[PDB]
Order: C-alpha cells, then structure tokens, then sequence
RNA sequence: GAGCUGUAAGUAAGCUUUGAUCCAGAGAUUUCCGAAUGGGGAAACCCAGCAUGAGUUAUGUCAUGUUAUCGAUAUGUGAAUACAUAGCAUAUCAGAAGGCACACCCGGAGAACUGAAACAUCUUAGUACCCGGAGGAAGAGAAAGAAAAUUCGAUUCCCUUAGUAGCGGCGAGCGAAACGGGAAGAGCCCAAACCAACAAGCUUGCUUGUUGGGGUUGUAGGACACUCUAUGAGUUACAAAGGACGACAUUAGACGAAUCAUCUGGAAAGAUGAAUCAAAGAAGGUAAUAAUCCUGUAGUCGAAAAUGUUGUCUCUCUUGAGUGGAUCCUGAGUACGACGGAGCACGUGAAAUUCCGUCGGAAUCUGGGAGGACCAUCUCCUAAGGCUAAAUACUCUCUAGUGACCGAUAGUGAACCAGUACCGUGAGGGAAAGGUGAAAAGCACCCCGGAAGGGGAGUGAAAUAGAACCUGAAACCGUGUGCUUACAAGUAGUCAGAGCCCGUUAAUGGGUGAUGGCGUGCCUUUUGUAGAAUGAACCGGCGAGUUACGAUUUGAUGCAAGGU
RNA sequence: UGAGGGUAGCGGAGAAAUUCCAAUCGAACCUGGAGAUAGCUGGUUCUCUCCGAAAUAGCUUUAGGGCUAGCCUCAAGUGAU
RNA sequence: GACAAUGGUAGGAGAGCGUUCUAAGGGCGUUGAAGCAUGAUCGUAAGGACAUGUGGAGCGCUUAGAAGUGAGAAUGCCGGUGUGAGUAGCGAAAGACGGGUGAGAAUCCCGUCCACCGAUUGACUAAGGUUUCCAGAGGAAGGCUCGUCCGCUCUGGGUUAGUCGGGUCCUAAGCUGAGGCCGACAGGCGUAGGCGAUGGAUAACAGGUUGAUAUUCCUGUACCACCUAUAAUCGUAUC
RNA sequence: AGACUCGGUGAAAUCAUAGUACCUGUGAAGAUGCAGGUUACCCGCGACAGGACGGAAAGACCCCGUGGAGCUUUACUGUAG
C-alpha cells in the first residue's frame, strides 16, 4: 500500500496537513516513518561514546491508517487501484487514473 | 513482491530486484532409547559373531552389511526301529506382535453399599471395574415369520399403542409386542441328487479320494424326460477379479464501490455543515464512537502439482423359460424329551417359542415345524451352512460460524512456557500467577548517599500512570487539631439538657456533652437463655428449594358436541 | 550386625501382646462405583400489609419419626342452621 | 363523612424495591461515563437522586421478557490485617587483647597468650547426596543478632589409569526361561541355556608437585597379556 | 544456667463489642454486667494462683440409632472341602 520514496499526506494526527517521505515500513505492527512527522527528545544515555550530554530527536513511528497517498493533479491525496497487462502490478490512482511510481 | 536473521529486545558479522524472508504440494536427511528384534540391562547404556572396506611391516581400533521368537510353504537329513515318523540344518516371507480417541458397538467373565423404612428370594444391575476382538461404524437380516382379511411379504431406528396385557415375600418395584403413521428400502451364494477326468477296484457303482460342469425353493423346487431360445445382459460394496482421457470438490492466492472543510482536544471516527457508494450498513484495528483511512465483506476469479469423489470409455465375465410324471435328492448324533442352570417384560408357574452341560435319541413330501401346557381338523411356513449397502450410535481431532454462555476466588486443574514449582519410597495428590502509555519518547545533567531510596530539572494529555507501574474500598498502624476527661461502679446507647467552637442541599440547622431518668449484646435450640448452654478475632469476596418428562388443581385464552 | 534376595490385604509374618507390615492396623494406602446412605446435628440471603395455630386422640419393629382425625389459612357454594 | 378494625412465633394469602442480560422506542458522554469518597436531601419500608473532589470510556430512564437474582453466623472455604507483646525464645560448650581492613567491627583476616577432645571433636575409604570443591568481585534475600564474612548471589576455572574399585572371566540365595505341562481370558509353574557379588580368580611401587586432581601428571627402577622381526634351532618336537 | 534492667532480632495458643469492684439477695434453681446497699483518685512494673462454670480434644463413661465393625455358639439361611 505505502512504501519507501514515495510521497504522503497525514490525515489525521498532531502533525497533519505535511507532506515528507518513508523513512522505513515496519510490516508487522503496519507502521511507517516519516521525516518530519511525530519526532522525539530522547533522553539518551551520555555514558554512550558518541555524544556529550544531550537529547536526541529522531521521529517516531505512525501507523499505516494515518497516511494516504498523493497525486496532486487535482490538489488531493487519493486512494490506489491495481491493473495489469504487463506480468506485473502497475499501481493505479483510482482518483485520477494515472499511473504512479 | 522488499525487507529478513523463532522468542529479538541488544550489538556483531551478513544475505536479497540474477526475486531473498514467508506460505502450500511433492521428494531427500531422520543420531541413540523404545513391540526392541544379535546376546545382556537398573530405558536413553555396556559386550559380540561371520562377510566386504580403510588403516598399520603387522595385531589393537573404526565404517557400511546383516543375524530374535513363534507359523508354512518349501529343500535337505541320521533318527530310538530295517522302511519311516516326532528331532535337526538352511533359503525365503510388506504374514504376526505394540500404540491407541479413557467416545460409541459386539462377545467372555461380573460386585457392593443402596431401595424394600430391619432382611435372605428381589431391586440397585447384567451396571462399575477387568479381559479379548475389531470397525469407520458395529450388531440383526432375506421368514420352519407376524396373523385370523377378498391377509401382507427381510432387518434396523423415531412417533403411537402404554405405564394398558402382564410378571411380583402379588410387597417394593420390573414392563412388553403385533396392528397403524413414517426415515430408509437390493437380495443372493454353497451342500445333496448328479454328468466328465485322473491316482486305488474284473470293483456292481460317473456314487468314494481330489478337482471342474450342474443346481437353490413352498404357488413344491430341483436330478432325470421333452422343445425354444443361444450377443442381449456387465459391476470390482453382497453376487469372480487387473487401466486411460477431463468434469467437479479440498490443501496456497488475486481483484473488490464511495468524505471533504471547520469547533472543543494531547489526538476526530464526535456534535454542527455540506457529499456519495450500496448484490457490499457482518466483524476487528487505527491517538475517543468510521458505510467511504486500513485489513476486509456481497460478488466474481485461480492450480505446477499430490490425493478424493463420481459420469462413459475400455476391459473382464455370463443362458433364458415351460410342460411332464415313474425313479433319486432336498444339511444327524441333528430336532426333541427327563435331571440341573441361564435367557426371553415373565421370579418353575398350567409355561409356549430360544441357547448351554450331561446321558438317552428321530421321521424323509401321504414328510417336518408353529399359531403361549397339551390333542383333533382348517391356516401360514420350510429348522439343523454362509456372505450383504443405506436409514442409526459417536468426536481426540482439521475449516467456516453462531450464543438473552463466563469475564481473572469466574470459565478448563491451566489466559502467566501447567499436570509445572511442591508433597509421596510407590500408585497417586496439586495450587499459585493477568493490565505503564496512543507511542518507550523507561527519568540526560546537578545535588545528600558506600549503595538503596529520594528532590529538583526534563519526556508525557496526566508520573498525585516510574516496571512495589489502570481505578484503589474496608479492617489495621500513623501524624496533626475545635469540644472534652485525673472522687468515679459504665451491654457503652437513648430521651431531657446548660456551657463552648462553627456555618449547610436553608430547615423551626451541624459538631462536642458537665448533670438527671429509664436500660442485663446478636443468632441457634427450648416448657424457659444476660445466661456460667452452641457458634463467630476482625474486614472483604465466594457460599443453599434448581431444571427436565409426567400428575393434579387454580388463573388466562381460542374454539365449543366437538377440541387437538 | 552389613550386602543381595523371597512371602502382600478374603492376604503375609508372629518364643503369641490383637504384636508388626513406610510416624495409622479387632483388618494398610491410592484412584474408581459415589454427589453411597442418614427418621440425627449445624446452615438457609429483600421489604411492608391482613388473618394466625399446636404440644391432644387412634394405630404403628411404635415411643425425639409417620399417616388419617382435631385446631389455623385462601377461594367457591347453601344461605340463619 | 359517617361508624369500624390494625401485638403476634410455625404457617396460608396479597402487594412492592433492587441487581446482571436481551428485544423495541427515546436520551445523556472527553465542554467528561462507570466505579470510589464526603454531605445537613427525598419516599409508608426495601431504596431514588442531586452538589463539589478523585477517575479516564462507556452507561441510565418508560413497557415487556428471562434468571448462576439479594449474606451476620454453616467449629463454612481462599486472601488480607490485628490482639496476645515489644512478651516467650535465640538450639549443651572459654574466651582475652595488640594490629591492620572498612562508609560502618565484641563477630571477618594475621599475630601472641589461654582453655577443650585425644578408643577421638584426629587421619583414609564404602552407602548416600550431585558442584558444595577452588580464585577473583558482591551485601537485597537466606544465617535465630551483627557482618567487610560464608556451604548464599554474579563471572571464570576444577575430576588424566594396560597394573587401584568394577565391565570384556566364574558361580551362590533369588530372578527369567526355547520346546513342554496346567488355567473363563489375563496368565501361574518348569527342563537345557542365560542373568546375579556381599565371595573365588586377577600383572606397581617409592619420592616430587598445583590456587583446586594424584599408585591417574613426571622423575628413577619394574612387571603381565599380545604382535613383529629373529639367531643357537629341534623335528612322530609341539596345540 | 533461665528469670530481673539495658543493646539486637522477635513468635504462639486465644478472642461477640468492653470504661471489666465487693456483700446479701433474685434468676435455666452456682452473677464483673439485674435490684438494694457499702467501699473505690488516673496510668505502669516485679510476684502469687481463688474466680472468669479459664485454654487444648462435636464426653472417654451411660442411654439412643429398626448406625457400623470384630469375635462366638446346639440362632436362621447358605458354601469351600
Ligand atoms: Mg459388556
Ligand atoms: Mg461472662
């Protein structure tokens, strides 16, 4: 449904209405990283060789019901659709009809 | 069709668009113990034999291959005893054993407390245990039958007959069947009389010994006597047993319609507004309550393959009736009777029909049996050989799905890695456990401390949700404060009431109590309890007249000489 | 007195006491029939309104139990008995 | 609106509140439900609301249906907490001091003096237990107090055989048993042969060493079984 | 040696709520709790044992149950041999 490189919209959450891209998909629990999106201020261990007392901020994990897909032909994240006359999935906006990558 | 390396968190080193992980079918590997099977044993271990093979100049040491016991076909081979037979030595042999679903079924054996208000015949009960046999079901089965009509035409299971006929220390209690309505519904193979061969008789035998042909019933049917047909008919679930070609079902899987913006919020699925799809408003999740966000549902769609179910195509195999009447056949230590027991609803009773142990013991179609002792005529039926599907009883399991069923003392003993900690020499007994948040963003850094544990700062909607992690009751232990008590005899309350400190759901209010009157706790069992008669330490959960099939009366309601 | 063994519950063993057989023996322990049976004890949970008894007779393998009669209760019917 | 009735145990009759669940109609809820806590309120009783606090997502009302439908007691059953009470105990028995160690010492380690067993409280091996043994770090629990300590927790280590005790050797009591003999089935007994040491047979002793092993490891000298080369060889020798 | 004051750890049987006096009476006939009187300021610690019909074991004896069991005989009915 939702895969690293392509583009998004958050529907729904504290930092809905941004755009971003896919980090990287947990498939199991159906979540989706997205830059910019749900981040954090990690209380991290300072004893750790790389840093010097400090905070990170690195994003959190959204579920996949949170994002839709986009193709701002006319202004709207749609809905996908699958057709196939090729030996493989080509995936479908079913909203506009065209063919996205 | 892009992330994966079981719990997996954590790092490491990697693999994958030349399709990895993950899912389904089919083949490969499957150490040692186990029926244990080369011998031994205190299971998971110890000792070997004969063949081929490595190794060493050679023994020691290793790998593969086999070798249990009965049975029954075989080949030998001397039997005590000449012939020859029980013994013995070998080749083979998908032959056998054990495990179970503690369920259902059929046989062998087979109790007790209990009910009878004691108890022995009897009932509990041919039940519980145990042992053997199997099956996908098993058992019964093709009338020596029911029955009293101008009879119909195997068995099995449900409804009714009926708690009627009966049996019963005639007590307690046990308790049918046929008729009638149905679910289901097919019937067939031998033995004998006999004809033809081949090993023993001039034998007298087609009969005996073997093997093929014949032949199956009561309206009496077959040997034998005669003609008139000889290709259509098949089953391998009964009746004899050996293959292909694609239809459909199962174990992976794919497609699958339609919502946008504001208000409160940490977050929209919510309320207020406009839109839409609908053979799709079942259900689950997503930061709260979604027909339109996700996984899906109604509907279409899909098999390289391995099983499974059937259609028709082979292919195997097969004679079908009638009339006559002389002769032969139609299951023998069988049927049945006396003595002793069992079982039929029926307890030796006048006791039929059915099987067991012991002795007796038949008739042969003008025969033999039954119709509840028995006998006589009318009536149905053909005993002493065997094999048979379905309707029926179950559930350890696999897949879809339901519930006026439970919601952590509940429902399984078990939602936590349960028959596990732990108790017992042994068989055997057997509990305790669940919840952070929407997301680990699980508390960086300073400070008292040896550390625990704290208090700030920080993440978070809230840590007064910090792994003693949701809400947090009472008992019980504390710290604070308004009234009060050190001359009094108290089931601790009640009614009358000064003085003091307060100010509610606003009504002739609340807390406290110097002094006066009355007043011997609560249940359970008793003629009668303050009782020195019984029970409870306290607080919290759990903890007892229920359902079925009948009976009778009452209330309702529908019809009413008819109801159902 | 050590070590390895044998006898088992209708039964073993007993220089004999009803003695011992896994801290129990006038007949062991464990699961099953089994939720055995009990005329005998304890227990039996919400509230108000109306009426309100008996502890006697007869028979009992009966005497602290039972059945009918007596006394209470609710509804129908005769209707001053 | 008159006149009437109304104590009550066993027991008969009537009328109601409440709890979980389902069906139908209507409704509240993150501008905060259920649950819990405080209150001076309402009804003839069981019982009903409402007002602030804590709580964080589901719940009541009207009519009818169906019950695992109501707890103060059963020497009731599982869980929690008290009174007895800071009471009874602390499990035979000789300790004293100087030094270190430590946040902390009557208790731990090292030293001197003192006492106790000495046919044993000493030194080796069977039975049984199964890591306890040993070095380095630990102080929440266990130890009848304390603890720096440990038979308790974490990490990393420890058991060497031709000759000792067993097996490749033998048989007692007993056990099992090819054929066989008996028995409703299961199964009981038993001959040849097997199994079975607490017994018979059976070739190695001193000294050194580790933080933990020693007839096992290595120092010096041995011995029994087997195999291969071998020479003096004896020959129907011999097995 | 235990007890007794101090330092360390720290149980148990038992229990309806307790601010828990005596005398002669009454009473289920033996009263801390009732009636009438008399003494009695509030709270501890060490002792003793008259009472709380003191605590522990649904009397252990005796009647009762148409309860159970073991043994016994010329009780009844059976059975191994
Ligand atoms: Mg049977
Ligand atoms: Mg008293």
């Amino acid at each position: 449904h939702i895969k690293k490189g392509d583009n998004v919209k958050v529907i729904a959450g504290k930092d809905k209405g941004k755009e971003g891209k896919v980090i990287a998909t947990l498939p199991k629990k159906d979540r989706v990283v997205v830059e910019g999106v749900n981040i954090m201020k990690k209380h991290q261990k300072p004893t750790q060789l790389n840093p010097e007392g400090g905070i990170l901020e690195t994003e959190a994990a959204i579920h996949v019901s949170n994002v839709q897909l986009l193709d701002p032909k006319t202004n709207e994240p749609t809905r996908v659709g699958y057709k196939f006359v090729d030996g493989k999935k080509v995936r479908i906006a079913k909203k506009s009809g065209e063919e996205i990558k």
